[PDB]
């Protein structure tokens, strides 16, 4: 197949009628669109989890997103959002390390990490870099300063490599930089995160946190909010001037990478209808150095699980 297809589902972990209705359409589209993995922006569990054996794992994830015939057995690349950090965050990390299951495979090897992949098009190979960030760790409220700095430095290293070897670069996190939703974005991330993304010619920043769907396009970068996996908060005040689409509908996204670019379909759980299709052209990059890809892979930061003791820093 000459495409790479993935779905995005954010802020999904809450027992609501919306969650269950959304899950039905999610499964339908994943099968019919031939989605091969899922990414999860925003938070996972709206009320957090209490530990590894919290019934919430079964009740809000396993029993919601399972299907027979292995139709949902694929990677579920996730990150934490602010709602996860107020509970047993370490439990989600330990699950994220790790016989097939009926539900997707939970992947979160660290609070921030990357996944580089590739696909063939028509004799030619295109490479996609997925970079996963923890927007709370990157914030000024994170109390461990060394861990905070390491997360920023790893991000810079990941983007530096992606610039040299990736035709597509997609970043996934919790807090949006730009949003017409409740948070109204983050000037902090606009000042510190956005310049790194622009320097690396990132295609998409996919976030959640705000419980809506949106695409804001600025300087050939799409900011996608996909935070309505279980809940909806309404239209809010005045739309961002570069907003192309906004919906408070409970839903999800399906994304297609091809020789021509990225097509994102926003799906509403109201009746499983695609209510917006966003198309981003593939970039013509002068920074690529694919002949020496291995040497650039060798500059990526090690993906190690970080111990973040709940007691906070001492000394
Ligand atoms: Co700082
Ligand atoms: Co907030």
């Amino acid at each position: 197949k000459c495409q790479l297809r993935f779905a995005s589902l954010g802020d999904w972990g809450k027992d609501t009628k919306g969650q269950i209705l959304n899950a039905k359409y999610f499964k339908q589209f994943i099968k019919n669109e031939r989605v091969t993995f899922i990414v999860s922006p925003g938070s996972n569990f709206i009320d957090g989890v209490k530990g590894l054996n919290d019934p919430a794992w079964k009740n809000l994830y396993e029993d919601v997103y399972s299907e027979e015939k292995g139709d949902m057995y694929m990677p579920f690349f996730t990150v934490l959002g602010t709602r996860d950090w107020t509970g047993n965050y370490n439990a989600q990390l330990l699950k994220g390390q790790g016989d097939a299951t009926n539900y997707p495979k939970w992947i979160m090897p660290n609070y921030w990490y990357h996944y580089f992949t590739h696909f063939t098009v028509s004799h030619k190979d295109l490479a996609a870099a997925f970079i996963f960030i923890d927007t709370w760790v990157l914030s000024s409220n994170f109390p461990y300063k060394k861990i905070h700095e390491k997360a920023w430095n790893d991000l810079k290293s990941q983007l530096s490599v992606a610039k040299k070897i990736a035709d597509f670069i997609i970043v996934v996190g919790d807090q949006p930089i730009y949003s017409s939703g409740y948070s109204r974005g983050s000037s902090y991330l606009a000042y510190y995160l956005l310049p790194l993304l622009k320097d690396a010619e990132v295609d998409l920043y996919i976030s959640g946190h705000d419980n809506n769907m949106e695409v804001i396009e600025d300087n050939d970068m799409a900011h996608i909010t996909c935070g309505s996996g279980s809940m909806s908060q309404g239209k809010s005040g005045m739309k961002n001037s570069k907003s192309l689409f906004f919906s408070s509908d409970i839903g999800f996204c399906v994304h297609e990478l091809s020789n021509n670019g990225i097509v994102t379909k926003f799906v509403s759980s109201k009746k499983g209808e695609v209510i917006y299709t966003h198309k981003l052209n593939i970039k013509k990059k002068k920074t690529l150095d694919k002949v020496n890809a291995l040497q650039h892979f060798a500059a990526l930061p090690n993906v190690e699980l970080t111990d973040v003791p709940s007691s906070g820093p001492m000394g």
